[PDB]
């Protein structure tokens, strides 16, 4: 329930963040792990869950180990049919069974179960983002999910992924935008956001950051409200 919004000195500025966008960038930019109709087939520690999800393109890996907020969470999910889709890092992972390499891919949450989570037709109400730029709303533009309750970490890729493209939200030496965050409004009043930019140092830790996900918040594709609210590099 209910987050505050952000505090001026509070969010992260990419002007003091000095180890290219460019890694900050790989995990929004056309990325992210998609899984149809898979139950977990092990874990690593007791918060994971361990998928065989194979990189259905040009094979990068061929085991997904996805970790939740906690034990409970993962024993919710553990022997379920579920939907999965999320970003992913290369950087660190996982040491399993010690028996059986090539592709281990990580992530945080992301997992939806596929029993009545689908619409009776197509991708329902396209979700809809207001964007800000300084103050001001300049876009507004909808993204597409299949399910009625959906990650807001879906909705989140696919934000960005968007922005990337024709706002360069995220480039490779640094960004066009000094602050940045993601406004989630579900109906009931309940708000929360998560900060697009990444903290001051060179570098940027991948999983440290996706790590935002593990909660496995979900939402309603139908009634939620998003509003990305950014503020250009002065010059």
């Amino acid at each position: 329930e209910s987050q505050p919004d952000p505090t001026p000195d509070e969010l992260h500025k990419s002007s003091e963040f000095t180890g290219t966008m460019g890694n900050m960038k790989y995990l929004y930019d056309d990325h992210y792990v998609s899984a149809t109709k898979v139950m977990s087939v092990d874990k690593f520690l007791a918060h994971d869950l361990i998928y065989n999800i194979s990189d259905k393109k040009l094979k990068n890996y061929d085991k997904v180990k996805t970790e939740l907020l906690n034990e409970d969470l993962a024993k919710k999910y553990k022997d379920e049919v579920v939907d999965v889709y999320g970003s992913n890092y290369y950087v660190n992972c996982y040491f399993s069974s010690k028996d059986n390499t090539g592709g281990k891919t990580c992530m945080y949450g992301g997992i939806t179960k596929h029993e009545g989570n689908h619409f009776d037709n197509g991708n329902l109400q396209n979700v809809l983002i207001r964007v800000y730029e300084n103050k001001r709303n300049t876009i507004s533009f909808e993204v597409q999910t299949d399910k009625k309750s959906v990650t807001a970490q879906e909705l989140d890729i696919k934000a960005r992924n968007f922005l990337i493209n024709k706002k360069n939200l995220y480039e490779f030496n640094s960004s066009p935008y000094e602050t940045g965050y993601i406004k989630f409004i579900e109906n009931n009043g309940n708000t929360f956001w998560y900060d697009m930019m990444p903290a001051p140092g060179d570098k940027f830790d991948q999983s440290k950051y996706l790590m935002m996900y593990n909660d496995n918040k979900t939402v309603d594709s139908k009634s939620v409200k998003i509003e990305v609210h950014l503020t250009t590099k002065n010059g």
